[PDB]
């Protein structure tokens, strides 16, 4: 799709464009690790197609997209199809990076080892109706 999305109930049109570009961001990583990550599209320190990946390695936590989608007030992206999951039996990670509205860089907020899950937010204007 087109890194947009509208909320259904008032029509409102969201658009992360502004954040697209292989450049992408970092977002930290446990004590001093990091993740690449570029917003409805791959990034460049990552291998082809990934939109997300660890910096130490460049391994993939997840294949970017552009499909963005609106739930609870909240834009979320997800990347799936990551690299191989070190905890579970046939897994691969995946990115869940959620939009919330602030009245401007990617936090990692939680990494679940059992899906190997990594769950970001990033509070940004862009996401404000």
């Amino acid at each position: 799709d087109d890194c947009q999305v509208t909320n259904p109930s008032t029509g409102h049109l969201f658009d992360l464009s502004s954040l697209s570009g292989r450049a992408g961001f970092t977002a930290a990583y446990s004590e001093k690790g990091l993740v690449y990550m570029s917003i409805c599209g791959e990034n460049e320190n990552c291998p082809p197609g990934v939109g997300a990946c660890f910096g130490q390695t460049r391994i993939s936590v997840g294949k970017a997209n552009k499909r963005l989608r609106y739930v609870d007030q909240v834009l979320q992206l997800v990347y799936k199809d990551g690299s191989p999951c070190p905890s579970k039996s046939g897994l691969s990670y995946k990115s869940v990076i959620s939009f919330v509205c602030r009245p401007n860089r990617p936090m990692l907020i939680s990494l679940d080892k059992q899906t190997c899950t990594l769950f970001f937010s990033w509070h940004t204007p862009l996401a404000c109706e």
